[PDB]
């Protein structure tokens, strides 16, 4: 939850 991959 909450993650950013980028």
């Amino acid at each position: 939850n909450y993650n950013n991959y980028q």
